[PDB]
């Protein structure tokens, strides 16, 4: 006798397991049991996922029920699920989103700065160096302080909350509300702080104090600083970390970007197009009956959309474990969701990669692994695939 097939399959991030594809062929929706017990279904195809992730009546705000089937512990107020909603509520959507663009005067020269100042400090220390904890989370941890408006100082004390509050854990976690209630404290804080002028919480902070928004809650601006940096430092942290491995894995690729930069943004958005840094499908809670191939998902129903497997799917895009930087449809992937809650950082998360890996490029043309691919260490239950360490020669 046979459980129920458990999910996530594999925390491993540098290489899709072959059961994807078989999952996706024979069975492209079909029943899960995640962490918690909870039973869902798990969309696998590009044209499932797509169907999902574009119709409403999939919450995600309806995830955090009471007594819902869930994938993993609640480890944010259950509110802030409905983060993006709330900001729109509150009329603070189009500057929020402003504020988050690479548009910024100096925003890409900084990052540009940044990378290679990190770069050149490894280079000095000499090889090995480990380029997720010493290069790709401070680069994604310095961008988010500069967007935010906040001192670059503070970011590390910021960043040390997320190995826990990015958790995917079958129970709450009492550290996570430890760190949320000083990071939110940390936030009403910046607002309050005059010094405190440019980015997302200088915009927040004049916002707060223009009687068209006296009453958005304290809360919700302190929440909007704490959720944007969370989010953005571990997708991008996370992203870049795995996409030099697929880089570093591929010597014609690496030395092709390196010839020719300008082929830098094609080869970023296939790095995009085969990240596997998300960890679990993306959840929703059905709050209709509704046909999705050959089942009738039901009212109260947790749906998984996988995004590796819309994004490996052969269907939509041929030889797909290929990087092949002239496909005609290179964007259509869903790295960045897809729908109401298609990621509102996109073009920031975008230039991060492709400034990291210019600069890594240019600094260290001759990077590789410096340990066994099978030697790195793939975080378990937690929301994003990383390994704990990247160890590097050049
Ligand atoms: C390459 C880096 C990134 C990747 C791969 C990524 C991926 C995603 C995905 C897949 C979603 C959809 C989640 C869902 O539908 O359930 C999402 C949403 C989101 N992302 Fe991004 N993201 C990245 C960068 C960023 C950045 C730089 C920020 C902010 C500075 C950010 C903030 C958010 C927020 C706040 C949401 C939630 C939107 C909502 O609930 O409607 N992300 N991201
Ligand atoms: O904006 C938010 N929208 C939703 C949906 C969401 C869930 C998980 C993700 O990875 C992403 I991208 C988005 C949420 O539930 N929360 C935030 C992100 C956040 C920020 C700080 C935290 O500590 C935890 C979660």
């Amino acid at each position: 006798a046979t459980v129920l097939l458990e999910v996530p399959f594999s925390a491993r991030g540098d290489r899709i397991p072959d059961a994807v594809a078989e999952l996706r062929t024979r069975e492209p929706i079909r029943k899960v049991r995640t962490i918690t017990g909870a039973e869902a279904w798990l969309v696998s195809s590009y044209a499932l996922c797509t169907q999902v992730l574009e119709d409403r009546r999939f919450s995600m705000k309806e995830t955090a029920a009471a007594g819902a089937p869930r994938l993993n512990a609640l480890t944010v107020p259950p509110e802030v699920v409905n983060n993006m909603g709330n900001i729109a509520d509150a009329g603070l959507r189009k500057a929020v989103m402003k504020a988050i663009t690479p548009k910024a005067p100096g925003l890409e020269q900084f990052l540009r700065d940044t990378a290679n100042s990190l770069l050149d400090n490894l280079i000095t220390e000499g090889a090995p160096a480990d380029l997720r904890n010493d290069f790709a989370d401070p680069l994604a941890t310095a961008l988010h302080c500069k967007v935010l408006g906040i001192p670059q100082e503070d970011g590390p004390k910021l960043f040390r909350s997320l190995s826990i509050a990015f958790m995917s854990s079958a129970d709450p976690i009492p550290a996570a509300k430890i760190n949320w209630d000083r990071d939110i404290e940390y936030m009403a804080g910046i607002l309050e702080n005059p010094n405190i002028t440019t980015g997302l919480m200088g915009e927040l902070s004049r916002l707060r104090k223009d009687p068209a928004y006296s009453h958005v809650s304290d809360e919700l601006f302190a929440t909007i600083g704490v959720t944007f940096f969370g989010a953005g430092v571990i997708s991008t942290g996370s992203f870049l970390t795995t996409a030099l491995i697929s880089l570093i894995q591929r010597p014609q690729l690496r030395n092709l970007l390196h010839e020719k930069p300008e082929l830098i943004p094609a080869g970023v958005e296939e790095l995009l197009r085969i990240n596997l840094s998300f960890a679990d499908g993306l959840p929703r809670l059905a709050t209709a009956d509704i046909q999705v191939g050959d089942v009738l998902v039901r009212k109260g129903e947790l749906v998984l959309v996988l995004l590796e497997g819309a994004n490996f799917d052969p269907e939509h895009f041929p030889n797909p474990g290929s990087i092949e930087l002239d496909r005609p449809n290179p964007t259509s992937h869903l790295a960045f969701g897809r729908g109401q809650h298609f990621c509102p950082g996109s073009a920031l998360g975008r230039r991060h990669a492709q400034i990291g890996i210019e600069a890594l490029l240019k600094k260290m043309p001759g990077v590789d692994l410096a340990v066994p691919i099978d030697q790195l260490v793939w975080r378990t239950r937690f929301q994003r695939r990383i390994p704990e360490r990247l160890p590097v020669l050049w």
